[PDB]
C-alpha cells in the first residue's frame, strides 16, 4: 500500500485544518506531532503559535491550503466523502468564495493581538502572565482588523439565516468553507473573542452553529481538546 | 541525539542542492527518496522532469531548497561542523552573497521544459530523444511554439552572460593562485554554498544538453576547468556521482 504522511503541529492553525479534512474524509493517515510541550526556552504550546507537510507516495506538499486541494483532488474513490461541490457546479462559485474568504483572516494578528492588549479580549483562555512574559503590534492596528471581522462575521450570520427553506454553512453536506469556519471560530474562543462576537444577544445563528460542531464526532475526535491548556 | 528528516527526490534539481549541503556540512541525516522508478505509465526518472522537498529537524518543517540550505548553515554550528558561507562581516560575504543570487535565480525548470521541446536547441543532449517525441486550433498552437522558441532564446542568452560573470571570476582566481598549489573556488579558498549551486547548475545543463553550447573547446576554459574538477570532489561524486546515468534508476 502507499501511505500518506503529515508532519505538523497539534496546535498551529493550518494544521487543525488539514487534520479535520483528513478525518472528514476517512483517510487512514500517518500523523507526526513535531511539537514539544516545553521549549528550550521553557514555554508551553499556548506560547509559541508564531508550515505542514504531506507526504503521500511521491508527492510533497507543503502549507495546509494546498494540502487540502491535494485531498480534494487526489481521493476520488465513490466512498471518500466530497469536501467541494464539482468545479462546474452551480454551487462551486459561491463555496470557494467563503472559503477564501475565511482563510484570508489574520487570524496571527488576532493571536499577537491577544496576548498584547488583553484589555479587548474577553474570557480568554490564555493565562495573564503571558501578556507580561511577552512586554518584555499597535491598539490602533489591531482594534482595525477586529471591526473588519465584525463585518465578516456580518456577512456569515446573514448568509446562516437560510436555515429550514439540518443543513450547514453553504448547503446540506459539510464542506471545506465548514472546517474554515469551524477551525477559525473555535480559535476565537481561545483568544477570547468569542462573547465579543457571538452569544447571548449577537449572531444567534453563528452561536447555534458553533455548538453543534462542537457536538461533531469527527471534531470533536480531532480538535477536542486543542484549546485545553493543561494538556500538551 | 535531534534527527535530521529529508524527503526529496534524487533526481530533481533542489533535492541534489540539499543533499551535497548535507554532504559538506558533514551531517547526519535520514534521508527518504520519495520516487519511484515506474511511474503509473510506466516511465523512468529521465521521463518525469517537472519538485520542492522538506526537512523535519525537531519542531521544525523546512520546505524548499533555498530554506532548507539557509536553515542547515543557520542551526549547524558545531566546531566541526564546516560553514559554508562566510560571517556576514567578512570581507568576502558580499561577494560570496552576489553570485550565489545570480544562479539562484536561474530559470532551471525552463531550461528542462525547453530541452524536452525544442531539442534542436540542446546539442548532445542525455535525455533520450523519445522523450521529446511523446511530448483554428492550427493557428492557435503555432504562436505558443513561436512565443515559447522566443522566451527559451532568451533566457538561454541570459545563461551566457551569468556564465560570463563567472568565467571572468573563475580568471580572477586563477590569475591570484600559483600554479603549483591548492586552487580556490569561485569565491576563495573555501568550497561555498555559491560552489554548490553552480555544480550542480553546470551538472544539469550538461544533462540537458546545454553545456557544448557553453563550455568547451576554447569556449569559457576556466568553467570547464571547474567543472571537471568539482567531478572529482568526493563529496559531489558520493551524492551526485550517477544523477546523470539514464542506466540507473
Amino acid at each position: 500500500e502507499v501511505k500518506l504522511i503529515l508532519y505538523h503541529w497539534t496546535h498551529s492553525f493550518s494544521s487543525q485544518k488539514v487534520r479535520l479534512v483528513i478525518a472528514e474524509k476517512a483517510l487512514k493517515c500517518e500523523e507526526h506531532d513535531v511539537s514539544l510541550p516545553l521549549s528550550e526556552h521553557n514555554e508551553p504550546w499556548f506560547m509559541r503559535l508564531n508550515v505542514p507537510v504531506l507526504i503521500h507516495g511521491e508527492n510533497i506538499i507543503c502549507e495546509a491550503t494546498q494540502i487540502i486541494d491535494y485531498l480534494e483532488q487526489t481521493f476520488l474513490d465513490e466512498r471518500t466523502p466530497r469536501l467541494m461541490p464539482d468545479k462546474e457546479s452551480m454551487y462551486y462559485p459561491r463555496v470557494q468564495h467563503y472559503r477564501e474568504l475565511l482563510d484570508s483572516l489574520p487570524m496571527d494578528a488576532y493571536t499577537h493581538g491577544c496576548i498584547l492588549h488583553p484589555e479587548l479580549t474577553v474570557d480568554s483562555m490564555i493565562p495573564a502572565y503571558a501578556t507580561t512574559r511577552i512586554r518584555s503590534d499597535n491598539v490602533k492596528y489591531l482594534k482595525k482588523i477586529l471591526d473588519e471581522l465584525e463585518k465578516v462575521l456580518d456577512q456569515v450570520e446573514t448568509e446562516l439565516q437560510r436555515r429550514n427553506e439540518q443543513p450547514w454553512l453553504c448547503g446540506e453536506s459539510f464542506t471545506l468553507v465548514d472546517v474554515s469556519l469551524a477551525v477559525t471560530l473555535h480559535r476565537l474562543k481561545f483568544l477570547g473573542f468569542a462573547r465579543r462576537n457571538w452569544g447571548n444577544g449577537k449572531r444567534p445563528n453563528l452561536e447555534t452553529y458553533y455548538e453543534r460542531v462542537l457536538k461533531r464526532k469527527t471534531f470533536n475526535k480531532v480538535l477536542g481538546h486543542v484549546n485545553n491548556i493543561l494538556i500538551s
